[PDB]
């Protein structure tokens, strides 16, 4: 299942843009969120995507003239993310795939937390 | 603020052991959580540690015989973890530093999810 030890999820992106991740499918009526982060890296930047605890779906999309894939664990694998919410990248918890997902109803609730929620890049000395 | 964009959350350690993750302040009565997460890598392992959304509190120990630090963003300095609950690090929501804390009160009730916290080791061809 991705999020467990050896599933973990990560990105790949070249160029600036921006990885937005839409927390959502909240248990006991939770707020869903959602939050962009940015990069101005030029090159391939690297990126660490957690969950939340207490959140059962998680959708992220890619806004930016360049690539982006997600790597699962130490997979060799590489896949296209999403780049509208239309068809984003989506995990249902407990599931092993990464799928499509149209979640454009979902967004307006989400409370926004740009800059703040659980995505991560990587920095040039780690 | 650590977490946020700029101020992300990184650990190195090396040898086998386990990173451990105590998510707790929760709001409106969330339960805590406590994960453990192995490697066995023998040499130096990278880490991503994230907060989950409606949580405050954030502590995180290194239970192996080897060194353990944590960095933020792309700071160049690099810290020892804690080794024990007695002596944790901690974060405080909306802190900028890591603090040391005794959350020895705090284990004893928090939810059980070992492999399944929001704490990743970064994998070999990332
Ligand atoms: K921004
Ligand atoms: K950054």
């Amino acid at each position: 299942a991705i999020f467990h030890t050896g599933s973990e999820l990560f990105i790949i992106t070249r160029g600036p843009g921006k990885l937005t991740l839409l927390t959502w499918g909240g248990l006991n009526n939770l707020r869903s969120v959602i939050g962009a982060i940015p990069t101005e890296n030029t090159g391939v930047t690297k990126w660490a995507v957690s969950f939340s605890h207490n959140y059962t779906r998680f959708s992220f999309i890619w806004e930016g003239q360049g690539e982006a894939c997600y790597q699962i664990g130490n997979g060799l694998t590489r896949s296209p993310v999403g780049r509208s919410w239309s068809s984003s990248s989506t995990i249902h918890w407990g599931s092993s795939t990464v799928i499509t997902e149209d979640v454009t109803s979902v967004v307006p609730g989400a409370v926004n937390r740009d800059k703040v929620t659980t995505a991560y890049a990587l920095p040039d000395n780690l």
